[PDB]
């Protein structure tokens, strides 16, 4: 308790010694409270005018227009201790899983060099603004690194002074850039060296672009077994137990020397003991602590969520298959049965899953899995929008399964080749492309963000009539040589390029498609297929509406409207690519 977190608390106390007051009307129940101090400050969602001017029919669709307008009661909940049988199942499975992930990988420290490069190419690290302005300025100043070094030698000493979270079904915990470095130096190898790639982890998808996920689900569907289960957890990050954090820390058993000590300190001092500062409107700053739940960098959060989700789903599979009888207690021969199951079929059972942090798809050996709920509920991983003990609804067709906010279509090209494409309701896609975040956007920067969305649509959603037309319109309206932009884990985004989108389509869906037999490149957009016209409406297309009718016929007008506002620039017409405009 206060021996590990006291120093951090002590230090913040003295920076606001004029204000420190143990408030009596504090709202926290499951968070330990410590004191309050005086502050006074808060980042709303702004409209992208280039995208909105070129999507006029959606100006009257509330599911689009409402997205641009406008639970911290769940972070203040408690998760009961799992039973002894459950704690033993998790320890055996975690020990086995780290071993498997480590067979072809070597834990290693990430470097100042590596960290610096990441700051200079814009990444969502979750730092704050204070002595230096941006991350860019702190990383070039030698002062920073002496603060980093002092903390670093404190961690080797088993102590912490400045690794403090700043709070803001979401909750992002910003830290200062120095604490973010020490986290990256010790644990960044999990992401930098792709420990959760599908090649390495068999269940994972790390590095897989949206164009691979449908093919991966179709491959899981080819396995013999029961329904495909895709159960969402209610507030995954809030249900991470201290038992989970101890199984995650076992990655340090694979480390040596300095690295081992630095990683042990990240887990013990900052993950298994947190200090947080929260804005209350009643405006004070509350200094609160707790031992459990997930509050780490976003990228480490993704890899450890993937790990613990892989562990939980193997255990739910063991329960369905009758490997153990009760979570109350594992007998000695049940332990050896669990171990022997892992050794004999663990890798096969990982390959029946697609896991992206808290998001999973599982094709179990049979449907006993649907009612195998005791371990899942006792680990705290309670399913969303179903009653605790109600059996899971499975999906009979891989093309209906939700994963990473998408579903996937099987689409046959006029030449017989098969595409498996990503899809979601088109209102969600259009509504998201019409939104910017942050201040000080020039017209050029707004246009280049519009162009990023357009190129994404050409590569991923070319099969949606409205998006291919709107993408061609935005690319026609933005100067041809202007570079697509975005402010700041992600798989590589191949739409982020000034390369000819048609040449990218050919390499992504044909040349470098490990699922595609024939490597013959496509020599015209008009060869590339759409979904069915009825399947497009189902997925939220405005095809058929008079609003969409004129918008299409008269798009050249909207394209030229935008061209005039950006100004005298080289513009290309990509609409003639459309069969409708193509004579
Ligand atoms: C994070 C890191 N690597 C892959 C994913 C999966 N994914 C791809 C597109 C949308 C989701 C997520
Ligand atoms: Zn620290
Ligand atoms: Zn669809």
């Amino acid at each position: 308790n206060l021996d590990i977190i006291g120093k951090r608390i002590e230090k913040i106390k003295q920076e606001h010694e004029t204000s420190w007051h143990y408030d009596q009307d504090h709202p926290y129940k499951t968070w330990a409270y410590h004191g309050s101090y005086e502050t006074k400050q808060t980042a709303s969602s702004m409209v992208n005018g280039v995208v909105r001017l070129l999507t006029k029919p959606w100006d009257i669709i509330p599911m689009v227009t409402q997205m641009a307008m406008t639970f911290k009661e769940k972070v203040d909940t408690r998760t009961q201790e799992p039973k002894e049988g459950t704690k033993k199942l998790m320890k055996i499975t975690a020990e086995w899983l780290w071993k498997e992930l480590g067979k072809k990988k070597t834990p290693r420290m990430c470097t100042r060099e590596e960290f610096t490069r990441k700051v200079r190419s814009n990444a969502a690290l979750g730092a704050i603004f204070n002595k230096w302005k941006s991350a860019r300025e702190a990383v070039e100043d030698s002062g920073f690194w002496e603060l980093v070094d002092k903390e670093r030698n404190l961690h080797l000493e088993g102590k912490c002074e400045t690794c403090v979270y700043n709070m803001m079904s979401r909750a992002i915990w910003y830290m200062w850039l120095g604490a973010r470095f020490l986290e990256f130096e010790a644990l960044g190898f999990l992401n930098e060296d792709h420990w959760f790639s599908r090649e390495n982890s068999l269940s994972g998808v790390e590095g897989e672009g949206l164009h691979k996920l449908g093919y991966i689900l179709r491959d899981v569907s080819k396995k013999e077994g029961g329904a495909m289960y895709a159960d969402d957890t209610a507030g995954w990050d809030t249900r991470i137990t201290l038992e989970d954090l101890k199984n995650e820390e076992m990655v340090t058993n694979h480390m040596e020397g300095e690295h081992k000590k630095l990683a042990e300190a990240i887990f013990k001092l900052t993950y298994q003991n947190k200090v947080v500062r929260v804005q209350r409107p009643t405006t004070v700053m509350d200094i609160i602590s707790r031992r459990d739940q997930r509050g780490s960098g976003q990228v480490v959060t993704y890899g450890l969520n993937t790990f613990t989700n892989m562990e939980a789903q193997l255990i739910r599979q063991m329960e369905g298959e009758g490997v153990f009888k009760s979570i109350q207690h594992l007998t000695v021969t049940e332990e050896i049965a669990v171990k022997n199951w892992l050794v004999r079929v663990g890798r096969e059972r990982l390959s029946r899953m697609a896991i992206s942090g808290d998001d999973c798809v599982v094709k179990p050996l049979d449907d006993r899995f649907a009612s195998a709920l005791t371990a899942l509920n006792d680990m705290g991983k309670v399913r969303k929008d179903i009653q605790q003990w109600e059996p899971s609804r499975g999906w009979n067709d891989w093309t209906q399964v939700p994963f990473c906010s998408h579903h996937f279509h099987e689409l046959i090209m006029k030449d017989g080749r098969v595409l498996v494409v990503p899809c979601r309701n088109q209102d969600e896609l259009i509504g998201r492309a019409r939104i910017s975040q942050g201040a000080g956007w020039s017209l050029r920067e707004t246009a280049c963000l519009g162009k990023s969305y357009a190129q994404m649509w050409s590569l991923m959603y070319f099969h949606r009539r409205d998006l291919r037309l709107a993408a061609n319109a935005i690319c026609s309206a933005v100067p041809s040589h202007w570079v697509p932009t975005s402010r700041t884990i992600h798989a590589t985004h191949e739409w982020m390029t000034t390369e000819d989108m048609l040449t990218v389509w050919n390499r992504v869906w044909i040349q470098e498609n490990p699922w595609m037999e024939d490597k013959t490149p496509v020599e015209s957009w008009e060869e590339i297929p759409y979904l069915g016209k009825r399947e497009d409406q189902w997925c939220g297309s405005l095809i058929g509406l008079t609003s969409r009718a004129t918008w299409a016929k008269n798009i050249q007008t909207a394209i030229n409207q935008v061209r005039s506002l950006i100004g005298n620039e080289e513009y290309t017409d990509y609409m003639p690519s459309m069969k409708r405009f193509r004579r």
